[PDB]
């Protein structure tokens, strides 16, 4: 974006060049700028920006393309005075803190708010903690010290977002005094010296004055976000049965076929051929009919769920990573043999993707060009190349060797199984792997697919008994690895060319000195040797070999490192012995496979999986609508809300169930994301939602009670002062009651508190048929006066004219269009009308104001020619007009002393029966977007509400809990526990914990070594205890048994433990070879030990803690180089993690890629690590993972 | 000068205005000062 101090330079440049003078020598005096827009630097080509000057009247306009971007006025400044220079008296008098943001910080947060400044824009050298006194740099550029100086008037706004600049009252530059007051650092840098003063709204540095600054919050909504890959870190056996049992439309179509099948319906393909099958005859049925019938012709069969089932199952990916792991090299090569039928090229390739270094060649094979000849443009969108080898004949030398071979031979038909298998482990590389997908004869759908297609005998070949499948691997001398089957007897076979067989090493690595490295050390160094070294620990189920062997693979030499591990999350598991002559180590060794891990009777490894898309939901009593994605009504939502954790103790507190919630044009604008959050008067939260003002529903003794909140007021419970709940009349009706408080309570506000409207007056009222127009003219006829209302259409002033009997034909006008003026003038003999209820635009605003008489009083409560500024001529003042500015959200964030005024006068009107609900429009609470969108279309007349509970029978009811309700899950704690964050003065350790604060923690300890050093850690520190947090600061030792005792311990003062998180880290990066044991020891230190010492004293002393997460790398699991010990205590503490979940207990581990705003994959946002860090913490896994791939 | 008497309102501030040389004028007033509750009054004795 060009940045608003670059019209100002241009402007000037203009000015200058108008007076003949340099611009170093032209003084100039800038007011009331205004930018109406905001210009986007094209990357490719040129905008072109034009000036021009009004010298007479001292005005400029910047425009492009016609359209206006910059307004203003712009002079020189005669005679320019030192004294307007010299620093402002400082709001704080002595900081008297040493430490002070340097640049780094200040960006850094400057890019976690959402501006990102390059080097020619980081003019900060530093800046006090408050942000208001800093140095500035002078790079001889006048763009950039401008822009630098708006960036520290920003940095000490509380507010959240990204705000910009839309106004400024004046500005004042003197080149002279500027080069004055530049002074030197040690180094030749060039310096000035700022000071913000808020409290003047004056910002001041160098030889520039700005004052009156004004930025108004941005949408901040950009697209093409980035969109993490999410996963589930679990475990998996090597051997399966019954993988789709949990399906029922697979059943159910099992159920359909065997019915069919019995004495010799649905729209899949399989039961439609079998019933066509058995249509043609019952008995004696033709093969070559059952064969070929329209709507099977088509190779639809594969598209069958029961063929099929497997491959959209897990196991397939399951499969395909064992066969990536255990590669050599980081490329892999891949073929499909009979592609035409088997169509695993159309999925293969996408499961693959996740894996951000691996690079695929995959290329797909069939018996006859002509087949596979469709979908060639499915072939093209992917990296895959055509074949012909028909695979009963020799592989050809063009495919030669390749890692893994892919056959579907569910669906394609195998000439023989005997001479297929031979060529494909003639054509797959030694060690490769082989997945083949069959259906194994012998089980229900094996047999009945064997009754059909009894035509081509080849197909009959290809489905074989699973001992007969076994016994055709042993003779081509390969070795089942793995297996996956079915619950309906399909299945899916993984196998391993066998290897030349070498005499493995055997290193135990369980030692807790770490000493193990230096012989691991040396073994790898011998790399002229080729014996394959097995990494071997069984003492310790929370060994992390499994992050080790995944870094030390990518080292060189790493080709020999294979793992086996013994982890049992149940003590009454046995554990198998792995001695060499033990059956089972002979085993693994003849499977040859990297990951070898024992859980619990079942040898696996660890897989990655993407875990479901579906947003999870649980069943509340407390929850309130919300916008998912700004700006769209298809995304509202139900949430999870925070009333959960509340006291009813207190007074003040009154909650109260909600029955019936309203709907005003404020929660439209802010649905719609015409209205930004922030713009909402109050201290709110980031990540919150601010729909609904009123509601009407019982208290928590069960009173039928309306009222009015500020926000938060659409939702199954509301937390309200009493000062703002009125009872219900005994006649009315709850939905009634829904739309009496605002429109009634801002009516009277404006009328009688302000415009202090007598009897007998005249009034114009705009939008008489909306909610505060037919307030205002129920009150109004109660006193007698007369009216003028202004209504959109003929059916509301029919409607209009109806309920208000007294009212009278001429007392309508036209809204929409500005004739009522006309109107009201003639109509009142050309005197006008004393008072004016004004809430329509910029035009019918100006129209309105001519409208009023002597001692006229204008009731302004719109909201966008007061937020544009836009001018007004002050000469109507001339006679004794009054402009009120009437806001109803003030009286919610003080002045409740003059708030019960308010409230006296709303009581009043509802038992003396000037107060009558409008007409209502029910919507249901699962029919709220519907409800938005009717509103939107803005035919409504009277109020819009949500029946969220129907109304009792009863007048009062005992309980008034709202009934249990599923919605989106969210996470909240309470105020009165406590939350640890081991490491929490990291880069990532503040960030989480304000994240946690908007959750409402209330009770912090964060532990570090060091303690509060910088000037960044400081400023947050302070911020928070400010809002009322009590922080803490440890510097306990978590890995000393002793330090998370006395941790917890002081923790425990502050209240019940709560959470426990753990962020802290020592790396020590360096190849294998450099790697030492005391290196290993430090970086397994607060990571391994930690984790242990924390786990141990949780489940010790802390039985009301729910939240225990320790954050793991992307390192271990998915494998880097140089990184070995980082991967070992990652895997450790994950290891700990997953055996606390099987005890019931709450654990967790996160694998994070990189953390960008403080392997192939890009750095995280922290915005998007923040959200899916929430996804995860309500998610039940124990093991989760995200990362952006590049 | 009028206008520095403006920025100095408080919310629900009450401005009188009894000069009459700008409100002769007819000179412009920004309207965004209403935001902030604001009642700007044009007081002349002389309708009495
Ligand atoms: N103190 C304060 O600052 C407060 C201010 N208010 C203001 O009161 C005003 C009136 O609110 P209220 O009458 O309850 O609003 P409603 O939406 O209930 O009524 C809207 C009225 O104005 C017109 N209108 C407004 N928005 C739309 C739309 N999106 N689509 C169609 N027609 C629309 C309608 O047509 P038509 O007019 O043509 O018949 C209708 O008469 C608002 O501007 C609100 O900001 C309210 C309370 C507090
Ligand atoms: N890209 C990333 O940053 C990724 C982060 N992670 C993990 O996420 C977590 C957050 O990392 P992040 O905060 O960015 O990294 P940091 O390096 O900033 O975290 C280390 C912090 O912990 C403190 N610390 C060190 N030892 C201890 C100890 N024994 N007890 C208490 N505090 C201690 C350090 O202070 P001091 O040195 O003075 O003790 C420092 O403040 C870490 O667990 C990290 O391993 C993993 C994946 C990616």
């Amino acid at each position: 974006l060009f940045p608003a101090t670059g019209y100002l330079s241009i402007v000037w440049k203009t000015l200058a060049r108008a007076l003949g003078l340099g611009v170093e020598q032209l003084p100039v005096v800038f007011e009331d700028v205004v930018l109406h827009q905001a210009t986007i630097l094209p990357k490719t080509g040129t905008v072109s920006l034009e000036v021009r000057l009004l010298e007479a009247s001292r005005a400029f306009e910047v425009s492009e393309n016609g359209n206006l971007v910059v307004s203003g006025k712009v002079y020189q400044w005669d005679d320019p005075d030192p004294r307007l220079f010299d620093h402002p008296e400082s709001p704080t008098p002595n900081p008297t803190e040493p430490l002070f943001l340097a640049q780094a910080e200040v960006y850094k947060e400057l890019r976690l708010r959402g501006y990102d400044y390059g080097p020619h824009f980081q003019g900060i050298l530093e800046a006090s903690l408050e942000g208001d006194s800093g140095r500035l740099l002078w790079k001889d550029n006048w763009v950039s010290f401008m822009d630098t100086m708006l960036q520290m008037s920003i940095l000490g706004s509380a507010k959240h977002g990204l705000y910009l600049p839309t106004r400024v009252t004046a500005i004042h530059i003197d080149p002279a005094t500027h080069r004055q007051k530049l002074y030197t650092l040690q180094d030749k840098a060039q310096v000035a010296d700022v000071v913000v003063s808020r409290w003047l709204r004056v910002t001041v540095a160098g030889g520039v004055h700005i004052s009156g600054l004004h930025t108004e919050s941005a949408p901040r909504r950009q697209q093409e976000q980035q969109v993490p890959i999410l996963e589930k870190f679990c475990f998996t056996p090597h051997t399966e049965e019954g993988c789709l049992s949990e399906r029922a439309a697979l059943q159910e179509e099992l159920q359909l076929c065997k019915g069919l099948v019995q004495a010799l319906p649905s729209q899949q393909e399989l039961p439609r051929l079998l019933s066509a099958a058995c249509r043609l005859q019952l008995n004696g049925n033709l093969q070559l009919e059952l064969a070929q019938v329209l709507a099977q012709e088509r190779p639809k069969l594969p598209e069958d769920p029961l063929l099929s089932g497997l491959l959209d199952s897990p196991a397939l990916k399951a499969c395909l990573d064992t066969a990536v792991e255990n590669m050599p090299s980081l490329k892999m090569k891949v073929v499909e043999v009979l592609a035409g039928h088997g169509h695993l090229y159309s999925r293969i390739p996408g499961l693959l993707s996740p894996h951000p270094l691996l690079q695929l060649s995959y290329t797909a094979t069939d018996r006859h060009p002509q087949a596979l000849e469709a979908a060639q443009a499915e072939l093209q969108q992917h990296d895959v190349a055509q074949g012909q080898w028909d695979p009963a004949d020799p592989a050809p030398s063009a495919l030669g060797s390749a890692d893994l071979l892919v056959c579907n031979c569910a669906v394609a038909a195998l000439g023989d199984p005997a001479s297929a298998l031979s060529n494909m482990v003639a054509a797959l590389r030694e060690g490769g792997f082989l997945l083949l997908h069959t259906l194994l004869r012998g089980h229900p759908l094996g047999d009945i697919v064997a009754f059909l297609t009894s035509t081509e005998p080849q197909y009959g070949q290809g489905i074989l008994s699973q001992d007969a499948w076994e016994s055709l691997f042993s003779r081509v001398s390969l070795r089942l690895v793995g297996l996956k089957k079915s619950f309906y007897g399909s299945t899916l076979f993984l196998c391993r060319r066998p290897t030349p067989q070498d005499s493995p090493i055997f290193l135990p690595v369980d030692d807790t000195s770490f000493r193990w490295v230096e012989s691991l050390k040396g073994i790898l160094a011998d790399e002229d040797s080729s014996r394959p070294v097995w990494l071997k620990a069984i003492n310790c189920a929370t060994s992390g070999v499994v992050g080790l062997v995944n870094c030390l693979r990518r080292e060189p030499g790493g080709n020999r490192l294979r793992c086996v591990l013994l982890s049992n999350l149940s003590s009454t598991s046995h554990v198998p012995e792995v001695d060499p002559g033990s059956a089972e180590l002979q085993k693994v060794l003849q499977g040859d496979l990297v990951m070898n891990v024992y859980r619990d009777g079942a040898w696996g490894a660890f897989r990655h999986f993407l875990l479901e898309e579906d947003k999870p939901e649980e069943p509340t009593a407390h929850a309130f609508v919300s916008t998912l994605t700004r700006g769209d009504l298809s995304s509202i939502r139900w949430v999870c809300s925070s009333l959960r954790h509340a006291q009813p103790t207190c007074p003040g507190a009154q909650l109260c169930t909600v029955y019936y919630a309203s709907l005003n044009f404020r929660d439209i604008m802010l649905a719609t994301g015409k209205l930004s959050p922030d713009a909402i008067p109050g201290k709110w939260t980031s990540q919150d939602s601010l729909l609904g003002m009123e509601f009407s529903g019982r208290d928590a003794s069960g009173k039928r009670v309306m009222g009015l909140v500020p926000a938060k007021g659409l939702a199954t419970s509301v937390l309200l002062s009493p000062d703002f709940l009125w009872d219900v009349p005994s006649n009315w009706t709850l939905e009634e009651a829904a739309s009496v408080p605002v429109v009634y309570s801002t009516a009277y506000y404006a009328l009688v508190v302000r415009g202090r409207v007598r009897p007998g007056e005249t009034l114009l009222i705009h939008s008489g048929s909306g909610g505060v127009g037919q307030a205002a003219i129920a009150i109004a006829l109660s006193l007698g006066c007369r009216v003028f209302t202004t209504v959109g259409s003929a059916e509301k002033r029919a409607y209009l004219q109806a309920r208000f009997p007294q009212l009278d034909s001429t007392s309508f006008a036209n809204s929409r269009d500005t004739s009522f003026e006309q109107h009201v003038l003639w109509h009142t003999g050309g005197k006008g009308v004393d008072l004016v209820l004004n809430s329509l635009a910029e035009e019918k605003l100006q129209a309105s104001v001519r409208c009023l008489a002597t001692h006229g009083r204008f009731l302004e409560i719109g909201k966008f020619d007061l937020s544009q500024n836009h001018p007004l001529g002050m000469a109507i003042f001339l006679k004794n007009v009054t402009f009120h500015g009437v806001l109803l959200d003030a009286f919610f964030n003080e002045s409740s002393a003059d708030w019960r005024e308010v409230w006296a006068l709303v009581q009043a009107g509802i038992r003396d029966g000037v107060v009558r609900p409008l007409k209502c429009t029910v919507f249901h609470g699962a029919q709220v977007e519907d409800a938005f969108r009717y509103m939107a279309q803005g035919k409504h007349i009277g109020k819009v509400v949500v029946q969220v509970l129907a109304e009792e029978p009863e007048a009062v009811l005992k309980g008034a809990k709202p009934k249990l309700m599923s919605a989106i899950s969210k996470t909240f704690c309470p105020a009165h526990k406590s939350y640890i964050i081991a490491g929490g003065l990291g880069g990532f350790g503040l960030e989480l914990a304000q994240w946690l604060i908007q959750r409402g923690v209330q009770k912090l300890v964060l532990t570090s070594r060091s303690g509060i050093r910088t000037g960044y850690q400081a400023k947050q520190v302070r911020r928070w205890r400010r809002q009322g947090v009590q922080v803490q600061v440890s510097t306990s030792n978590i890995s000393s048994l002793e330090g998370a005792r006395g941790l917890i311990a002081e923790a425990a003062q502050l209240g019940p433990v709560g959470g426990v998180f753990n962020l802290a880290v020592v790396l020590r990066d360096g190849l294998l070879e450099n790697q030492t044991p005391e290196f290993f020891q430090d970086v397994c230190k607060p990571k391994y030990s930690g984790t242990l010492n924390l786990d141990r004293v949780t489940r010790e002393a802390c039985p009301e803690l729910d939240y225990f997460v320790v954050f793991s790398s992307v390192s271990c699991g998915r494998g880097n180089a140089g990184q070995s010990n980082y991967g070992f205590a990652n895997s450790a503490m994950e290891r700990i993690c997953e055996k606390r979940r099987h005890e019931g207990l709450p654990g967790l581990a996160v694998q994070w890629g990189a953390i960008g705003d403080v392997s192939g994959t890009l750095p995280q946002r922290m915005a998007s690590c923040l959200e899916v860090l929430d996804l995860f913490l309500n998610q039940p896994h124990m093991v989760l993972s995200s990362f952006v791939l590049a």
